[PDB]
DNA sequence: GCTAATATATGC
DNA sequence: GCATATATTAGC
């Protein structure tokens, strides 16, 4: 499942690498800027979240368990992707 | 449920 | 004020 502090550890994350929205929604769960803005905005308990929203959290949260490293790497593809 | 567009906001 | 980032929401 999904912990309920998602929201959190993707604002830590957002704050940590020092990267957008944009970059950390395509990479992380396949969406854009706008949907990952609200869906912190609004930071639904998981518990009554719809399985829409269930689908997008823990692709972010699987995505976050990856290295360190690994997800550095990431960013910086996705930056250089739509830098073009 | 989302994307894409764009009004606002933010960092220099 | 330029370059990006984020908040909003009309249209699919």
């Amino acid at each position: 499942e999904v912990s309920s502090e998602i929201y959190q550890w993707v604002r830590d994350e957002l704050k940590r690498a020092g990267i957008s929205q944009a970059v950390f929604a395509r990479v992380a769960f396949n969406r854009t800027q706008g949907l990952l803005s609200e869906i912190l905005r609004k930071e639904e308990d998981p518990k009554t979240a719809s399985q829409s929203l269930l689908v997008n959290l823990r692709a972010m949260q699987n995505f976050l368990q990856l290295p360190e490293a690994e997800r550095d790497r990431i960013y910086q593809d996705e930056r250089e992707r739509s830098l073009r």
